[PDB]
């Protein structure tokens, strides 16, 4: 269990913000605030992890979502970062993420981007 | 608020089945079980929908996690969908999921797939 | 080799056009007309197959990219697409792709489109 | 035009070599060496850039693909790498790269990696 490793802020090579509570059982809660794009202050998430990770060196599966609604502003979308935990002197969590938004039929190719964030325990 | 429209049970191309109930927050709770890969049985998914999307005909984004261990079987992976809802006659939920496995350093290249699922409200 | 299954001309659910020559090289060489987007008439594409596949029903890997600048427009953005060709009766190349338009730096994490097309030998 | 930026020896973060040419016309052609996986030596890449790109200070948009077949051994698989050149001191090619096996019908839904390679003019 890397609940103690997961809990607390991480930072973005953007410089997001992810605040998060690993629970025992599995559950990711916490909140994101995004340095740029369509958003302001902070936006809830929820996610999963392996609370039980293998044992030879391998990181901790996990992800999570945000749907890009508070109650200052609505964004029409959704991100989920999907990626794993990395423990050690300079933990990281690697993520590769989807962002949709919402899209007539008509344009739903053109719906949902892809990228990769780097969080670190440690900001820019 | 299509948090009616959400809420329920849904099955995508594989046979997979994903219930869900939507919160009138913006949540989304429930299980998922996998026709394919290293699963049995139900696993817990949570997520994030738009609760107030726009009005003009576009759907409506959502995401959810699930982190691929339960009472049975751990695959030491997570997977996220982001996507959206299409309400209607057919109604369905369009997404595209990343999978990432936990993985040494090494072989982090090879950590993560991807796809796209299509759940409709009536099965194969 | 399906190098005579892949040489042809192949439609998209958008209602796209791909012409394509497979070489006994494993080339891939052709003309892409996009249905949606800020696109008219050809563009040039060219890729690669896996000339030799496994014998065992397994399909056939092959990607290939546009560069969406021909003599009417420039969208200052490329698509590769990345799938595997499957032959029989009713014929398909399935496939995700990522469309990375030029960005700044500080636009970069929203450079990259990402979707699914399937190719099939008769039109919508 | 970037021609002259883009041709040449490059290098990702895993120490794969990307050797390439790009022709006045938009043509990328070149060999790919990767560090990992199931491969060896070098590899045939051809792919597409934008060869007049946005004046505004925006990157080039490019892709390419190798199919991993050569004469020493057959990957059944290929690589688009979708991304943007961006010139200067320390120039660099940012890109996303999808990887799709040729797989069964059965196994389609777990055929295709995604990630995200960095290039440089200057090695690990
Ligand atoms: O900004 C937000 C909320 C904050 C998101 C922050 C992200 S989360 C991942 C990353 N990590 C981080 O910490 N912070 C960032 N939500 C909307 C975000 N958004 C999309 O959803 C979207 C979805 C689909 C297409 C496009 C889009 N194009 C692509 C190119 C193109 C070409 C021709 C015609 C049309 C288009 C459309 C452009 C921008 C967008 C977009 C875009 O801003
Ligand atoms: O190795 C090569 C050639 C060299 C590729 C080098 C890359 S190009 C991108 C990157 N940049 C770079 O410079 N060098 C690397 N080709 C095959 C590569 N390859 C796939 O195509 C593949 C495709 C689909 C699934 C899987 C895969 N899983 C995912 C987890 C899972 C779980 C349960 C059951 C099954 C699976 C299957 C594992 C490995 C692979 C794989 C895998 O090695």
């Amino acid at each position: 269990r890397d609940q103690a490793g997961i809990t607390g802020t991480w930072y973005n090579q953007l410089g997001s913000t992810f605040i998060v509570t690993a629970g025992a059982d599995g559950a990711l809660t916490g909140t994101y605030e995004s340095a740029v794009g369509n958003a302001e202050s902070r936006y809830v998430l929820t996610g999963r992890y392996d609370s039980a990770p293998a044992t030879d060196g391998s990181g901790t599966a996990l992800g999570w979502t945000v749907a890009w609604k508070n109650n200052y502003r609505n964004a029409h979308s959704a991100t989920t970062w999907s990626g794993q935990y990395v423990g050690g002197a300079e933990a990281r969590i690697n993520t590769q993420w989807l962002l949709t938004s919402g899209t007539t039929e008509a344009n739903a190719w053109k719906s949902t981007l892809v990228g990769h964030d780097t969080f670190t325990k440690v900001k820019p």
